[PDB]
């Protein structure tokens, strides 16, 4: 019921990591290259963000966020000076299991489907719980730890990452959350089927909130899907259901309970 605070280390990373060059990903703010613990042979993956005011945030919140299980652990942060300049060095776990989708690219289940979805939800209740919204939830930052099958599914990249901030007192009497929840929504949509809502022109039909629920690839689909996605796809953010509400929805609760309907979006996955 009490978490340490961000201890911040100032020695050089090089004398505690073997810093390589396997570069694992690009982003919102700096690449991810591969190190490796000096003491042990532990991977561990290299965050590397210049010293201002924002990637210090990034910081701050990346480790409030990092007690839930379905988000990346942050095992040390480094401030350093590389070049000339300072320098903030995040260690996070390794996430060697590869994308969400890269995974289900090689049957898949509506079940699995809705498992899926309450482990990113458990990141986003977590997040919005201790005043966090995400703002950038993709599929990119959806990893898994490990390739064996059980691995739990993380969310990563705090960089888009801001903090949204009686008994009878009213919750406006005390909207980047709601960005999130539509997120979850793209998610849930690719999940189901193998392709976005949206593509391409595709602005208008962003805004407009003009998708479908096209056959073969929704013909298995319930309707008790269908309207969770309606729900999570409204253009009006306020109109949008909450993480509380979606983590209360039977089929998100009782993962268990939805059949093992099989889906299309590992085919349609494989044809770029
Ligand atoms: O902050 C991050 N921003 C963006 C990405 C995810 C979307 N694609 C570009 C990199 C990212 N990835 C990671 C990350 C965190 C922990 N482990 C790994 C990782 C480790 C080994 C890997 C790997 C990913 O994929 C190949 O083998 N990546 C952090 C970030």
């Amino acid at each position: 019921h009490v978490k340490s605070g961000l201890q911040i280390k100032k020695n050089a990373i090089i004398d505690d990591y073997k810093v390589t060059s396997q570069v694992l990903g690009l982003g919102i703010n700096g690449k991810v290259l591969q190190i490796f613990n000096k003491r042990t042979q532990e991977k561990f993956a290299l965050k590397m963000l210049q010293d201002c005011p924002k990637a210090r945030r990034e910081v701050e919140l990346h480790w409030r966020a990092s007690q839930c299980p379905h988000i990346v652990r942050i095992v040390d942060v480094y401030e350093n000076l590389y070049a000339g300049r300072k320098c903030l060095l995040i260690v996070m776990e390794c996430l060697d299991g590869g994308e969400l989708f890269s995974r289900i690219q090689d049957a898949f289940t509506e079940r699995e489907a809705s498992e899926i979805m309450k482990s990113i939800g458990e990141a986003i209740q977590y997040l919005h719980s201790i005043n966090i919204a995400h703002r950038d939830v993709k599929p990119e930052n959806l990893l898994y730890t490990s390739k064996r099958p059980n691995a739990i599914l993380k969310l990563t990249d705090f960089g888009f990452a801001k903090e949204t901030t009686p008994y009878y007192v009213a919750p406006e009497v005390l909207y980047d959350k709601s960005c999130d929840m539509w997120s979850l929504g793209v998610i849930m949509y690719i999940l189901l089927c193998g392709y976005p809502p949206f593509y391409s022109g595709m602005k208008t039909r962003i805004r407009m909130g003009q998708y479908e629920f096209p056959n073969p690839e929704w013909s298995e689909v319930s309707e008790e899907v269908k309207m969770l996605i309606r729900n999570l796809l409204k253009t009006e953010p306020t109109q949008r259901m909450t993480i509380t509400e979606f983590m209360n929805h039977p089929w998100i609760m009782q993962s268990t309970k939805v059949p093992q309907t099989p889906l299309h979006t590992s085919r349609v996955l494989k044809e770029d």
